[PDB]
């Protein structure tokens, strides 16, 4: 029942899905490397408590990461 | 106590982490893809267990990844959000 073209169009919506998350970190990141010279004062202050979510939420999603990649590795591997 | 160069090497492991997986699924697609030419004449259920798997596979990790991206985006918004106010 299951086609290779199925299997192609599921893997769109995952490289989509993939690509997402990638687009968000990069967002993310470049507001973190904006404020690299400006971490003093009242910027600090300001921005403490997304400094504090982004932490939580990028050092718990790394091993999320890390686990589905080397899952569709393994898949990609044995894959005859 | 959280600073910039903190997080920038955090950042950098997470767009690492999330680099791999799409290096892995372009590994799979791929596969897929150069599979579809010799379909027809394959002995098609030798594939079944393998097209199951990575079908599960693929589809199930899409919400969460959705899941993960919402949950960034809304981080970033709030840093829009208090840098314009």
């Amino acid at each position: 029942k299951i086609t290779p073209e199925e299997l192609e169009r599921i893997a769109g919506n995952f490289k989509n899905a993939a690509g997402e998350a990638q687009s968000q970190i990069n967002r993310l990141e470049g507001d973190i490397n904006s404020l690299e010279g400006q971490w003093a004062g009242a910027t600090q202050a300001k921005f403490r408590g997304e400094f504090i979510q982004s932490k939580q939420a990028m050092q718990q999603f790394i091993p999320i990461l890390e686990g589905i990649s080397t899952d569709l590795k393994r898949i990609a591997d044995k894959f005859r």
